[PDB]
């Protein structure tokens, strides 16, 4: 499940965000950042979504869509899969949790939405998803993870590392050190969402992608 450390920066245009509730969370630090620069966002982040989740609601539907009402955005901003590594059930087929079949079927649906961006001459920003203090829970996003930087590699857009960021000692933590060396707390106490701290943490993370 290894990846690599992406060094890219772009140069500067309207913005969109998609994924769960950690962009949602992430999203009120990165608006307000982006907003600093004079660039505008449209923030569709929605809770209890996800790739996995697709026949209840399709976020590359939700893309695409959002593209047509608006040619002007340019950087499609990605955070999800909180909800998604799970069995997934299409018809009598059964895919259990990262078996090939299911990676396949996973790999297809991220797939699809940097193929919409692309179509619509937009880049892609994709967040890592950041440790999560269940341990079960933790060895999965590293699945989903893999397949994001797999994906933004073969498509060659832009993958927000923040393992590193959101680790100690190569575990997960509430909190981390800030730009002081004092401790903040980044992560809420379900182990999984963001203070505003940690939004903030995040935010810089694609802002240093930036030029």
């Amino acid at each position: 499940n290894i990846s690599f450390i992406d060094n890219t920066k772009l140069e500067l245009d309207e913005f969109l965000f998609i994924g769960d509730s950690l962009m949602q969370g992430v999203a009120i630090a990165l608006n307000r950042d982006l907003r600093n620069l004079n660039l505008k966002v449209t923030d569709l982040s929605k809770q209890n979504t996800g790739l996995s989740y697709k026949s209840y609601f399709d976020w590359s539907k939700a893309t695409n869509e959002a593209f047509i009402k608006n040619s002007n955005i340019k950087y499609l901003v990605v955070l999800l899969g909180a909800n998604d590594p799970w069995d997934i059930k299409k018809g009598g087929n059964y895919h259990r949790f990262g078996s090939p079949s299911w990676i396949d079927i996973y790999t297809s649906r991220v797939d699809e939405i940097i193929k919409i961006a692309k179509k619509h001459k937009a880049k892609v920003f994709w967040f890592e998803i950041p440790p999560v203090k269940k341990e079960d829970l933790n060895k999965k996003i590293q699945v989903l993870n893999k397949i994001y930087s797999d994906e933004i590699l073969k498509n060659k857009e832009i993958f927000i590392n923040t393992k590193l960021f959101f680790s100690v000692n190569d575990e997960y933590s509430a909190y981390i050190k800030d730009e002081n060396n004092r401790s903040i707390k980044v992560r809420t106490d379900d182990g999984v969402h963001f203070t505003p701290s940690g939004a903030r943490e995040m935010s810089k993370l694609l802002l240093e992608h930036i030029k």
